[PDB]
């Protein structure tokens, strides 16, 4: 049984913790629930850590007093199809292999499934670790509670004796690097300096061997990613997000200075040997838009190349951990601002961006966002009970599973079938434009080998490559974003029409140049 | 927001509660969750209650940390 | 009403039948249930047949005493979509037409449906008889009991006056030959010599006119294909299977000599004029793995060509009736062993194999097979009754329809939804690799005309054709096999990655050769 | 066996932390957890039938007991 420790003794040194803990809703929650610090207290000084105390990062540290939120969080939505490859005719991007050729995502890119699996899915996907990690057997794929208990309770490593990234099966890639883990777990929150900079007090950084890092990590989406464990108040911990909102001064709502002020973030920094080490961002309000934007954003988390001179940008560069914090129509400018692109297309040779799940930046400016609606209203609403203490569902999933609480409470004029029909009208129309965009991109891509082989000039091929950048961006945003246009249908429509226009321009340019060569 | 009380000071006069509380699974659960004893502590001796402390009997006193058991009960 | 005949009188001549009938569970079942032999008894000698007795092959001969098994067998699973073409974006092989071009399957290849329809579906598919046979009208497609009663009760022949194979509609083929029928019916069991060799006592053989043969056949999957009618004991009758297991000495489990010994087969031969004529294989145990492997295997049942010299191998050759009895990683060696391939690709000119539903050979070595599980455990389990005499379901279908009896009885840790999720994780991942394999095959195939037209050398085109063989085999195994990887997911994954690797090698070879030609 | 085994059993979850139901009620609402876990030989309908056999027989004897008490009282 737990025995409480004297917190006043800790507070003698830990004034920041004291200021947070004594004021918030965890003022009665003793440190022993999450820390074992006996030898630490015996050996620390006011500025030196001494022996390092143990800190629990497991979600069961909170499940003892908050069982309802924990049990809701770990639920597995079996209807969210698992390991479902997006590059197929029946999924999101039928022509993805042709369009993304040259990028690691061509090796495998599945649809998202329930949050319990994020860290295990990161470890086992074919594009990440060369196939090094696998579930212990094919039955473990169902075990959400198990993954939450710890990745290494349900996974195996093909070679515990080596720590290099390499292929264990032929059609894999080794795209994983330490920055990825920041959107899968925060078990390393005390072992990682802000932004993943080299730091004397950090065990891990952007330049670590990712296989060694991986082995030290266990839990998905820790409860404390959105809730400060000391004050119980709302916060974010993701360094890339804090850097965009605070360091770069862009605000929580870059298009709306007023809302940014009302719903802002305060950066709090913690030190090691009196030098800045790690930071959190305390939120003015429990604003899920900003909490979910710790991960559901377009980012860089990988090496790439400079737009200016084509030279390599490695994990050591700050650009390898970056939130663009820009909507699709500001993205090209945001990438120029850091002089960066992701890959060269295997067939066209064009410099291209790689886009990732930009839900937060898409939602900006939408009718719902402008009316003060936030991700949690549709994806993790209050539970409705005939008799009971209300709590917030923590099973983040499509609103189709709880339409009464997620939509119909605000849309009293609709039945459930009418609301579903409205969602499907947008998704159907948007998907049709994604498919047309891919058709035009593919038609352009197919013309590059023909044009090269017919002796079309580099100048013309380079003009087509510049068009490919825009055709790609204005399409890939929407296969990356998970709502199939629902979060911002007018924006999806305008962007996808732009993609098509750019591809058509490129097709015309290449067809005319090929025809002229043949005529000579 | 609740502010914890000095449980050790209570135990100077409440050895019977001490022997139960310090040993079981509520050893970390501060008295302020269920008792309002400020004026009691100001006025008591080990041999004189002084002002009577307040004790919560409402089931919500338990529902803060045990919402699942409470919600299942009230169905 | 039936009147019993004196069996002792038959046994005077039929000592093999006597030894089987008097010992097994049909010792009380009189011959008159299946044979009308009055004129036979009057005219036969100990070595000459005399007048030929009538033998019932209809399944209703068994339905009289085994109504539950019969009624279960003839059920139609309406959820198994009928006449569903595999070469479409929403079915198993979106790029099948490009990949299989040159083979008869391009004319039509539908997904399997319930067993009642096997013989009628064989007769009416567009690739089989030039469109000669059709259901009497489009309503008869529902009539499972009717098909069982007899193919010719529900079908029409466009020209009863001719017996040649020819096209009656433009987009048909005439791929059917007498060997096919062995996996659709055994109505010809007394009229077909072992392997379909020419034989004085056989009316039909590999070289028969298939249209004439077709007209003599009526019933699908006769009950006696798995059950000896004389002993009621377990058996197989399929000559190709007996030839692999017994004549070639490969055993019932080629990867496991011990299991092969415990679960073996004894070949029993029947003679005509004291020369060997037909054979059956009695099983040591009621082992459904071997019973279902009478048909659910990769086979040759068609003419083809020799790998060595390209020369024609016709129906007259023993190779036209052949069970490879090899897993996907031993198949290329098994085809070299008989010096055989199926067709030349219409676009690439490569010699290619054609693979067919290799469920039995895929299942070998899987976790379930290694633990003693067999096809019937998942596809035709015991019926569970609150009060009743238990019998075995004979409706062979996906376990999704009886998850309590087919999975959850062994997997007590799972709910039905969790078990379904585990199956779908494998099928989704496997299908994504099938789709990627087809993408790479198609990219290679498309380069052949470009390379030929650019003047790439025969030596390079032949190197690419040798790669095409392997790229094709390691892909087509999985579109042919019906479990979408479930029967052996690690094997499907390794094979599909091999297919992709081979295609990528071929693409690189061809792109480089085309580029070099253009540079000259 | 104790009252809680039939009237406030542990919750069964595909994924989650087990806790004890505190909704004290008839086992007919949670037969999987209140009976069928110990009585593997039964379906839910069979277990309900066994309950109703006892209650039907008992209630019949209650009614007959009241008939005779009423006849005496009168
Ligand atoms: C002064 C003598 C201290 C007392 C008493 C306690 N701690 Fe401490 N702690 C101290 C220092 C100088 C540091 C390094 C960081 C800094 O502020 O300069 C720490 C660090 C921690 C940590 C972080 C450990 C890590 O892995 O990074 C934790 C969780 C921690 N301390 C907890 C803690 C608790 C619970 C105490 C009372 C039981 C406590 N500390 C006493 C200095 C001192
Ligand atoms: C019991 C010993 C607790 C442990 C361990 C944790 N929490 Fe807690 N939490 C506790 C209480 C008594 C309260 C206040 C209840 C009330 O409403 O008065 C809380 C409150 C929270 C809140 C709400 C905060 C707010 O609204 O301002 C959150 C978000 C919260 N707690 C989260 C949390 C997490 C993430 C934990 C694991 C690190 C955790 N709590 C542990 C009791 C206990
Ligand atoms: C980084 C730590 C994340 C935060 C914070 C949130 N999400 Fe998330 N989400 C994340 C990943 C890595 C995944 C895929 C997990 C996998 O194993 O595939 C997801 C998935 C979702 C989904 C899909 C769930 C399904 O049933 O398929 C939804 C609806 C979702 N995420 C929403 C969501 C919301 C609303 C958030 C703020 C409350 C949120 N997520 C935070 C990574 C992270
Ligand atoms: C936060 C900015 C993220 C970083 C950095 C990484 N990922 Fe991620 N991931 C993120 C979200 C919000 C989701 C769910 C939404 C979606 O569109 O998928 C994911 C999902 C995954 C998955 C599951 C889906 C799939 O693509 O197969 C995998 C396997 C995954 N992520 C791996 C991954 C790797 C290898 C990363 C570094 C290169 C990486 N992620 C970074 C959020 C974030
Ligand atoms: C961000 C992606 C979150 C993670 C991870 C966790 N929770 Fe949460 N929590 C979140 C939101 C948006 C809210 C609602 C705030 C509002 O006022 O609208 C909550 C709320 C809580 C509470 C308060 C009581 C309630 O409303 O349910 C508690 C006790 C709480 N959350 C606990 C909790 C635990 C234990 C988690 C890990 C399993 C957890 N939260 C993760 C957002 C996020
Ligand atoms: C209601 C007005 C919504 C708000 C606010 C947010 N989202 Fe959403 N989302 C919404 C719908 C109707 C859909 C389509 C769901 C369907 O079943 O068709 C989505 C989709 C998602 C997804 C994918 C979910 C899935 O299909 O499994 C994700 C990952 C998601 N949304 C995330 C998300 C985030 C992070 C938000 C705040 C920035 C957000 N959504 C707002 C409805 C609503
Ligand atoms: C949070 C501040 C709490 C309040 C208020 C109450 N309890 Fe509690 N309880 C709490 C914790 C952290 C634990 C230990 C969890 C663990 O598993 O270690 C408990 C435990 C219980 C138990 C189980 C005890 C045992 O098995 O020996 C019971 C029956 C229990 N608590 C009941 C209970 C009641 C009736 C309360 C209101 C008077 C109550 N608790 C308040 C945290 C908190
Ligand atoms: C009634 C006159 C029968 C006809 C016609 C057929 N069978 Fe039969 N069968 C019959 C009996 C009385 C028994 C034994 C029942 C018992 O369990 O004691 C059987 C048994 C079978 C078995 C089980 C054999 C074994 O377990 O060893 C099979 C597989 C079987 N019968 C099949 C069968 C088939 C395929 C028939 C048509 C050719 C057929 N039977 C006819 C009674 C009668
Ligand atoms: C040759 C005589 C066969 C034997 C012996 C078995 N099967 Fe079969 N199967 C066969 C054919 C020709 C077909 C397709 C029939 C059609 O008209 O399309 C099938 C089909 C199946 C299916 C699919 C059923 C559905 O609902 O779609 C299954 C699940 C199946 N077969 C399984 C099966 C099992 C388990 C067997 C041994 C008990 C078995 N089959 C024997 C040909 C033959
Ligand atoms: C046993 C080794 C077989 C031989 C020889 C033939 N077929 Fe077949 N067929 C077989 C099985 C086990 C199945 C079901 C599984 C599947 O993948 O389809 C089938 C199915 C058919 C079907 C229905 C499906 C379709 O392809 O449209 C048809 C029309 C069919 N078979 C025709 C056919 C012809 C014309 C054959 C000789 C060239 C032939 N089959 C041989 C098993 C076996
Ligand atoms: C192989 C593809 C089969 C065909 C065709 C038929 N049956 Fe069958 N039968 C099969 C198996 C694998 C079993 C179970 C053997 C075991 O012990 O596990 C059976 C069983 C029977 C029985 C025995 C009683 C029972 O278990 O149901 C009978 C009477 C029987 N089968 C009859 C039967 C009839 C009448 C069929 C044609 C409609 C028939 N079987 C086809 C495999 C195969
Ligand atoms: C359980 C461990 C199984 C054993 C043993 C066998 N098969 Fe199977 N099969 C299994 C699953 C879970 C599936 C996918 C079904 C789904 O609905 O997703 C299959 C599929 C088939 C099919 C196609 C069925 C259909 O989808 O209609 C066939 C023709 C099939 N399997 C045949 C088969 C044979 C002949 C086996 C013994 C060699 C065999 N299966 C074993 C589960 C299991
Ligand atoms: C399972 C072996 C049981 C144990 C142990 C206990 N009870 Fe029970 N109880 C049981 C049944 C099958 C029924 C009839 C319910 C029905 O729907 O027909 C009952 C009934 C009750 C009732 C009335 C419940 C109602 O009908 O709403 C009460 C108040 C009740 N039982 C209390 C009770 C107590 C206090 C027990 C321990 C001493 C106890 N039961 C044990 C099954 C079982
Ligand atoms: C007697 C009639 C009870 C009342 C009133 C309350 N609870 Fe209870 N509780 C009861 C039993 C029989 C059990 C299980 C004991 C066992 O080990 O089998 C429980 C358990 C708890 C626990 C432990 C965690 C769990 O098993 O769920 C907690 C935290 C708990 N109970 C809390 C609780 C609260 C908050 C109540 C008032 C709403 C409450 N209990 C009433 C018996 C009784
Ligand atoms: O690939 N370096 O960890
Ligand atoms: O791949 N995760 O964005
Ligand atoms: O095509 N010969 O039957
Ligand atoms: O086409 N039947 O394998
Ligand atoms: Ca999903
Ligand atoms: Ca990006
Ligand atoms: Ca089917
Ligand atoms: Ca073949």
């Amino acid at each position: 049984n737990l025995k409480p420790v004297d917190a006043m003794q800790c507070f003698d040194c830990h004034t920041q913790i004291e200021d947070m803990h004594t004021v918030g809703k965890h003022a009665t929650v003793n440190c022993v629930h999450c820390h074992d610090a006996t030898e630490h207290v015996e050996t620390a000084s006011s500025r030196r850590m001494g022996e390092r105390p143990v800190t629990r990062m497991d979600l069961e540290a909170c499940a003892t007093c908050h069982t309802a939120q924990f049990n809701s969080f770990v639920e597995v939505r079996h209807e969210s199809h698992p390991r479902l490859e997006k590059a197929t005719p029946t999924s999101r991007s039928p022509m993805f292999d042709k369009l993304i050729a040259g990028h690691g995502f061509a090796f495998e890119h599945a649809e998202p499934r329930s949050h319990a699996f994020m860290l295990v899915d990161h470890f086992v996907v074919d594009r990440a670790y060369g196939g090094r990690f696998q579930f212990k057997n094919w039955q473990k794929v169902t075990d959400g509670m198990g993954a939450v208990r710890g990745a290494w309770t349900v996974l195996t490593d093909a070679d515990p004796e080596s720590s290099d990234q390499r292929r264990f099966l032929s059609q894999t890639a080794t795209a994983a690097n330490p920055v990825c883990l920041n959107c899968k777990t925060q078990d390393h929150i005390l072992d990682w300096a802000y932004m993943g900079d080299e730091h004397e007090a950090a065990k891990w950084s952007r330049t670590s061997e990712v296989v060694e890092f991986a082995r030290d990590l266990n839990h998905p989406l820790n409860c404390f990613m959105c809730h400060d464990p000391h004050s119980a108040g709302p916060r974010v911990v993701r360094d890339g997000l804090i850097n965009a909102v605070v360091d770069r001064g862009l605000g929580t709502y870059p298009h709306d200075p007023v809302k940014s002020e009302q719903q802002g973030m305060t950066k709090v920094t913690f030190q090691r040997g009196r030098e800045d080490f790690r930071a959190i961002g305390l939120l003015d309000t429990a604003d899920s838009n900003v909490m979910c934007a710790q991960c559901h954003v377009e980012y860089n988390c990988n090496p790439g190349y400079q737009l200016s001179d084509g030279s390599r940008v490695g994990m050591d560069d700050r650009r390898a951990n970056h939130f663009f914090w820009a909507n699709v129509f500001d993205y090209k400018e945001a990438a120029q601002e850091i002089d960066f692109f992701d890959f060269r297309h295997a067939t066209t040779g064009a410099a291209l961006p790689k886009l990732q799940h930009p839900e937060a930046e898409t939602f900006w400016g939408s009718v719902h966002e402008r009316n003060g609606v936030a991700c949690a209203d549709c994806h993790m609403p209050k539970v409705q009970l005939e008799n009971g203490k209300v709590y917030t569902s923590h099973s983040q999933r499509t609103p189709r599973d709880m339409m009464g609480q997620a939509c119909l409470n605000c849309h009293a004029e609709w039945t459930e079938d009418q609301a579903l029909y409205a969602i499907d009208y947008i998704k159907n129309y948007t998907h049709g434009k994604i498919v047309k965009s891919e058709y035009w991109l593919a038609k352009m891509i197919d013309l590059f080998p023909v044009a090269k082989r017919a002796g079309v000039s580099e100048d013309v091929l380079n003009q087509a490559r510049e068009l490919h950048y825009d055709a790609h961006l204005y399409w890939e945003w929407w296969t990356a974003e998970n709502s199939v246009g629902f979060h911002n249908p007018d924006q999806a429509r305008e962007s996808l029409m732009t993609s098509i226009s750019k591809s058509k321009e490129a097709v015309s340019l290449l067809n005319d140049a090929i025809d002229a060569q043949v005529a000579v």
